[PDB]
């Protein structure tokens, strides 16, 4: 009974997860072909992840009253998941924002193509591996965030050295907000990779 | 006795805020005054706030049992904020790591420095403000992190910048995480903030 409600408690927060995948990949693709309006309509479909967040917390901590070790650092582990997956919502909606700032005019996109690739196959692997509670499957996805950085500053260093080389900012400073955006997206997932470990483990650890 | 309990519980958390206050001080001058020991005093000393911060989340977890409204509004935040808090705590340590990393030889401050210091204040506002559940001098602290983005990025033009009008990447690869440690740790302050304004109000808004 109680472990059949902490799996539908897993399951409230997969929904949640594969809600933030597909608008990850929503925002990508407004990006990708400049869609303003799909742009909109995730900024306004924002507050249904941060309402969904409040609805497991509100379950998960009423579910600690209706007691056991494991158990435990399960429902700690949903509790800090769901917050930073709204938190991953928050900066999908972050480079829907960026997209409306664009101007088209110039100028610049694979290699953000690349790291934003990187970025959802994270998460859909994580979704995937997290209800195995495998130390080692989250701990090989946290590992890929490396990957990610490296798109960071290689971007990061391309964007603005775009004006010593030839002069283009407005659009220059929308790209380094929208791959700071995918680089926090990134990082919340390796959150949520420890969160894993320590279920395992017992020990949040950091990696 | 039971509103004893929370009020403890919060005296737990702002323990654990005060440490996370001292270490980040304590990193920053040990980044001024270029302390490798002090660096690794750090970064050994980091999983006791590992250590506070699954004590708090136990007492929370098991506080649920031993019920209402804002009673629960306030445990959850304690839960996601000491969270947040270990996180800042982890980005001192990465400042504390880019410290051992530095070579002097040459070469870079002062704007750091005021980063550092806004980076700071922000904390110990935050620390002052909690107890008084206070949405407005939350908001408010959360405001300053504008400022900390600007530090960011102008500082990020600066360190790659200096390579094109002469050319040091070793340190200056230093010089852009440590720059990124302090602009997470900034927002995780700002993350608490809108903790609170949910606290107060009941619903998690985006700031
Ligand atoms: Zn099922
Ligand atoms: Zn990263
Ligand atoms: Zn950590
Ligand atoms: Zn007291
Ligand atoms: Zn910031
Ligand atoms: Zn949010």
């Amino acid at each position: 009974q109680f472990d059949l409600e902490l799996h539908e408690l897993e399951q409230s927060f997969l929904g949640l997860g594969q809600l933030v995948l597909e608008t990850a990949s929503k925002a990508l693709l407004a990006l990708a072909s400049k869609d303003k309006e799909m742009a909109e309509l995730i900024i306004n479909k924002d507050h249904a992840i941060n309402q969904g967040q409040s609805a497991i917390e509100l379950t998960c901590a009423r579910l600690l009253a209706l007691p056991q070790v494991s158990d435990l650092r399960f429902v700690i582990s949903i509790m800090s998941s769901c917050s930073d997956l709204e938190r991953m919502g928050d900066h999908m909606a972050g480079i829907a924002k960026a997209v409306l700032q664009l101007k088209e005019n110039q100028l610049a996109e694979e290699q953000l193509h690349q790291m934003g690739k990187l970025s959802l196959s994270m998460l859909a692997d994580l979704l995937v591996a997290f209800p195995l509670h495998q130390a080692s499957k989250a701990i090989s996805i946290a590992q890929k965030d490396e990957q990610i950085d490296q798109y960071y500053y290689a971007l990061s260093k391309e964007i603005i050295g775009l004006m010593k080389d030839q002069e283009s900012i407005p659009n220059g400073t929308q790209y380094l907000y929208i791959i700071g955006h995918l680089e926090r997206f990134a990082d919340y997932i390796a959150n949520i990779c420890e969160r894993l470990v320590y279920l395992e483990t017992g020990e949040l650890v950091d990696l």
